[PDB]
């Protein structure tokens, strides 16, 4: 039984890697063999577990431009069959469920921090000819990275008072995503104990 | 009831989104549309709630073009109505209520890091023929982000004292950015769970 | 009584802001008045307090190119003279006295980790015609932006080992920096609830 | 017996520092007396500690182009021996040793959010004629510069999909690096407290 689990770890591990090499500038004789242990195991084992399991089967079968770059995006959900075999990923999905309202909070706070920065970065360097955002939504970008301290990078051209706005909106970033992640936190280390 | 917070809740967000595509490289009839049924739920209320209602349409009845900038800028505040209909919002407001003075000594740290290390880095690397900034005022910005972790960018001209000033400016902005945090993350956990 | 403190917080404030002006590309009346406050304050009064009040006169009458920016380096000394004012400020120092052993140990840490990352990019990366590093030294500003998440900027020449040694150095730094700071966060909360 | 680890500890920063200056663009001798000074302490003393002392001593006596970059990288294994004088770092390694399934958990979060978000990225910049990644391996970096919000740098021709990727992208990596490290702080505190 625990060799059958290794098989399946290495079947999905061999699945990904191949999805990255083929993506690189043979492939689909191994893939369709990862397809076939896949499908395999779903019928013998026949949740989101399950649903997982089906999505990762669904996008070898299907084969717009649109369409085949979102089933070959899809097809990246091999990587959560892990969750079966994996216990610290399953406390994190268990987290996730647990803390979707908190999620939901910090995606709320993000967008109105993001919408107020940007709309008051646009603003105070509109004053110059040479503008840095053609737009607000041109700055939402520079408002997310700003917010999440990834950095935008060079800021050079903006203003005196962009630069103003870009201090406030770091800080803000920082206290408001600092806020709603010690929930999220507290469950995870909850769940992640309970299981150990 | 419940349909009209839904449709207040809908207006508020046509209003911003409309607000960001008409600052995009008509749009006035639903903006007039939106501001008319923000002065109808007005009168029919008729608080920093009931400020916020009253500041959302001001600036489509007033109309130098700095105070046209400022009046267009502070049009975004459209974003904090949604305080009446979110109660996460309204928890984040507390909290910043209870813990304005946390809030202060923050910005006051910030304040005194960063001129502290404007003038660290600008006096180091004044013992060059091409200088990196100009003048301790040209160096806040740096300062800002290099304290927030943010990032200034490209940092090659900068001198090695002037690199150790960064490597010293970033380990202080890391230690007194998480001095004051534990107290505001507090009072947003003491809300939001009285809350709920 | 409150009314002096009022004027000793503008007179500091007034010093600083006139310090800051002069380093841009008349102010020596307002530092001499500033002086002649600082000193009338010390003569009146007459500690850690009592030193900062020393320093913040002695560059005015002092007055090798190094040894001139060195003094006006320690002339910036005058934005310590707020903490007989402020009381956050006060709990700040008290704070750092009372954890300047894992204050210590956060140094050491950040140089076990900068040298390790450093010689680990400098190797990883010296397989190539043209080096990104030119010696272990060099990378040293690297490997702090990097620990700190600060950012380096433009890593497009650095290879793919050189890669992985930034992603390491990147994951060390968070662990190693998150590690000491919750023993310093919970001596500023001690303190800073004790006075408050 | 302190003035011998005094002499230890002299000899091992001597060391690092002699390293680090031969990278730089006589220090024979001096290395010499150094590895004579480690190998008399081991002769003295004859563990993880040990093991170390070990591997301090093995490039010297060492001594494809490959072999000799790795044996120069695994000399820098000389300032791991400050274990024996320091104790926090001693701290460090028991805290290490014991979290190391959460340092795990740490590595496989970070990989599989690195998978998800390259893929991500790779497939919403694709429908370019200018692609910015020319493969889910060469966004690897990108997603844990994102992830651990150090920055990429220039992400102006990322286009609008591949900017929401990239904000997701460090939304999720700050909360899976969040989650797992009040676990391994945790540890080292009660180490740290337990030590002294
Ligand atoms: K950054
Ligand atoms: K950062």
């Amino acid at each position: 039984a625990r060799v059958v689990a290794i098989i399946s770890v290495f079947v999905i591990l061999l699945s990904i890697v191949i999805f990255c090499l083929e993506t690189l500038p043979p492939f689909f004789l191994i893939e369709t063999l990862c397809i076939i242990w896949f499908t395999f195991e779903l019928t013998v084992r026949f949740d989101v577990m399950n649903v997982i399991d089906i999505i990762a089967i669904i996008p070898y079968f299907i084969t717009s431009l649109a369409i085949l770059r979102v089933i070959r995006l899809v097809r990246v959900f091999r990587i959560f069959k892990l969750s079966r075999h994996s216990k610290g990923l399953q406390i994190l999905g268990r987290t996730l469920k647990a803390s979707m309202r908190e999620l939901g909070l910090l995606i709320f706070f993000l967008f109105i921090g993001v919408v107020l920065f940007s709309s008051a970065v646009y603003f105070a360097e509109a004053g110059s000819e040479n503008s840095f955002f053609k737009s607000i939504p041109d700055a939402f970008w520079w408002a997310v990275v700003t917010m999440t301290t990834v950095g935008y990078g060079d800021m050079t051209p903006v203003g005196v008072w962009g630069k103003i706005v870009g201090s406030l909106c770091a800080i803000a970033g920082v206290l408001t995503i600092a806020l709603p992640v010690p929930v999220i936190v507290s469950n995870f280390n909850y769940f992640y104990h309970r299981e150990t």
